[PDB]
């Protein structure tokens, strides 16, 4: 740390230390040191940075200057020889839903953002990145190799603009450059109730005393709400379809529209806010606004803590949850409740669980309408299928009876994404997110494989023959070593995900040590974890131990036949049951008395 803490965008904020409730920017959790998990601060360093020029330019910058004596690779050249496939037939995982990878990346909206950088809205930059390919300042554009298909359709490279960094935004040179992580570091539904107090009030609706949140005033689901829209253009989902003028939703984390699933989830979870109101104001009718919204918050944020941690992560770490999730010992003000810089690219796993198409189905699981079945890139920035074509039912009966994509060394990630990804002003479906998170990898200063195999206590191969033994496959190590030369320079997200999965999991040893102890981290760290003593009555974790996400689908939806363990691969109708037959959220213990 050359400065010994530099800290000039909001060092203030007020600590209560009577609340009962969470700050929105995640300030005065702890008590000691009250940014920690804070919202745009930099993500925590668990190493120190690897950039060519040691502060901030990114390995691949310059053509001549090699990491550990080799050229890096070209991120479209690894994404097109190792990510790429063509037959999606077999990909898909026999043992976990489509919700397994939808949560995944609810649980990651929840815990990182990194926004590309600022810098300016009217660019001459930005014809310059995007029309002519030439690298400068925060434009580090994604050059196709020869022999690219996309040579011959789309000119010669995908633009890429460099994350933000904190003391932030022109360049310094300082200790090395720092990525922004712009939402709370807790798990706490902050992709919700938004980690900014600008969004968290427009959110809300402050029209009457209720503790409500803002919705939809145009459009409805048989009576069920939506989100707002977010009425500032130029907006993506209205670009995707300019004949029904269908914006984005606006939810607590922006970058809720980006797929059909994603805005549903949110939908699920906003509805849920509401439903939650609407119970608290009935069994308490004296509370006021500030005091329903707070209620309904907390308990919204323990239910995302209680399926990540019970349901999702057992299944991602398996047989190294208990090694790096043991049972809850408690709040410890010692822990770095931080998001890593490294998370946010091993927590990227998800992309190789994306499977190519999205499924509408009606109440007997059967194709919804002639196009039941659609292609993924379709969907992406897609909130007309939703307003106008069936509503969240059909979509949430699709997640819970299709299958997530299995990842497979030699299927990596579905060219619905690596080919025909739609980024926001950018006009075509035609950017590989593979290749942005490689490039991304660099951009941040990420330690190499090697180097994250050591941090977890992992051998570290050298040679070939050592990398085909680690992957237990000898055509991708022959593969990546042709490409990086050294293990020593793959890049962190292709080499985690490379990794065979541990048993009853679906990720490597490596992502396993990385995102356990980052999971552990954040749970144990957490002021306002839902376990922690004082935060919830003994009688209220009691009845928030049932929840489930079938239980959330019964309640915000009209689907009446869900399966009890919504993240295995369930099939219609042996594994589903009625709604009655699931449990329900006891919110008695919430009714407070007075007098
Ligand atoms: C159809 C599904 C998905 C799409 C279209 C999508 C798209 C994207 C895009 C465009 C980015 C930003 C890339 C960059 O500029 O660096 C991103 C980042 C990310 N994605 Fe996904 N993604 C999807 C699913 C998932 C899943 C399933 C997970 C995890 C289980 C996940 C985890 C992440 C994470 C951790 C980041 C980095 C966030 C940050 O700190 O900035 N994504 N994704
Ligand atoms: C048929 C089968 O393999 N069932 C297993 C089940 O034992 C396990 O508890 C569950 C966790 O989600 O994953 C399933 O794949
Ligand atoms: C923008 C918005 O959501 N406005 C709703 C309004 O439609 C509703 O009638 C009122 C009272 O229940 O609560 C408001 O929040
Ligand atoms: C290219 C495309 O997606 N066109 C759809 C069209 O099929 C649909 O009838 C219309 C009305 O919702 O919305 C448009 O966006
Ligand atoms: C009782 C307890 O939790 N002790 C741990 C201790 O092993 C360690 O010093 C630190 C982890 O960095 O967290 C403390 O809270
Ligand atoms: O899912 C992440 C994402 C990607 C691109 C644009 C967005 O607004 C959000
Ligand atoms: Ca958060």
């Amino acid at each position: 740390s050359w400065e010994v803490g530099c800290g000039a965008p909001v060092p203030l904020v007020t600590c209560d230390e009577q609340s009962p409730y969470r700050t929105i920017t995640g300030d005065c959790n702890n008590r000691r040191s009250p940014a920690l998990g804070a919202a745009n601060r930099a993500l925590a360093r668990w190493l120190p940075a690897e950039y060519e020029d040691g502060l901030a330019v990114p390995f691949g910058w310059t053509q001549r200057k090699t990491r550990n004596g080799f050229r890096v690779p070209l991120a479209r050249e690894v994404s097109n020889k190792i990510v790429g496939y063509l037959d999606e037939e077999g990909v898909l995982d026999q043992n976990r839903s489509l919700l397994f990878m939808q949560w995944g990346q609810i649980v990651d909206h929840d815990l990182d953002f990194a926004p590309e950088t600022e810098l300016g809205s009217s660019e001459h930059s930005k014809v310059q990145c995007e029309e002519y390919c030439v690298q400068g300042d925060e434009c580090f554009p994604i050059m196709f190799p020869k022999n690219d298909p996309k040579l011959k359709t789309q000119g010669k490279c995908m633009p890429f603009f460099r994350a933000g960094f904190v003391c932030p935004t022109p360049p310094y040179q300082s200790l090395a450059r720092d990525q922004i992580n712009a939402v709370t570091s807790f798990l706490d539904a902050s992709l919700v109730y938004g980690s900014e107090p600008s969004l968290a009030s427009r959110l809300r609706n402050l029209s009457s005393p209720l503790g409500l949140m803002a919705v939809n005033q145009e459009a409805w689901d048989h009576g069920l709400a939506y989100p707002p829209f977010n009425n500032v253009k130029p907006s993506p989902c209205e670009f995707i379809n300019t004949t029904a003028h269908v914006p984005c939703f606006q939810a607590g984390d922006s970058r809720a529209s980006e797929q059909i699933l994603l805005a549903t989830v949110h939908t699920l979870l906003l509805r849920e806010h509401n439903r939650l109101a609407r119970e608290l104001k009935r069994l308490n009718p004296h509370w006021d606004g500030e005091m329903l919204y707070q209620e309904a918050r907390k308990i919204l944020g323990a239910f995302i803590q209680i399926i990540t941690f019970r349901d999702y992560l057992p299944i991602v770490l398996g047989s190294e949850m208990q090694k790096w999730i043991p049972p809850y010992q408690g709040y410890n003000n010692s822990v770095d409740p931080r998001i890593s810089n490294v998370f946010t690219f091993a927590f990227r796993f998800g992309h190789m669980e994306v499977p190519s198409t999205v499924s509408r189905l009606d109440e007997n699981y059967q194709p919804w309408g002639p196009e039941a079945e659609l292609p993924l890139h379709t969907l992406f920035f897609n909130t007309w299928r939703i307003i106008k074509d069936g509503g969240i039912d059909p979509l949430v009966r699709g997640l819970l009876a299709k299958n997530s994509k299995l990842m497979n060394q030699n299927k990596m990630v579905t060219s619905e994404l690596r080919n025909k990804l739609f980024q926001p002003t950018h006009k075509v479906h035609g950017f590989d997110l593979a290749a942005i998170n490689l490039q991304r990898c660099r951009d941040h200063g990420m330690p190499g494989y090697n180097s994250w195999r050591g941090f977890c206590g992992l051998s570290q191969p050298k040679t070939l023959k050592g990398l085909q033994a680690v992957l237990k496959n000898k055509v991708l190590a022959k593969k990546l070593l042709d490409l990086y030369k050294t293990p020593d320079n793959i890049d962190i997200w292709i080499g985690g995900n490379a990794e065979p999965m541990v048993e009853r999991g679906r990720v490597g040893p490596l992502l396993a040590c990385l995102l356990g102890r980052q999971f552990q981290q954040i749970r144990d760290g957490d002021r306002f974890w839902w376990e922690n003593p004082g935060v919830f009555t003994e009688k209220q974790r009691d009845s928030l131990q049932k929840v489930s996400f079938s239980r959330l689908i019964c309640d915000n939806t009209h689907i009446t036949k869900v399966p009890l363990h919504a993240f295995q691969a369930n099939n219609y109708p042996h594994d589903f049951v009625d709604c009655s037959a699931v449990d329900k959220l006891d919110l008695s213990p919430w009714a407070s008395r007075e007098n």
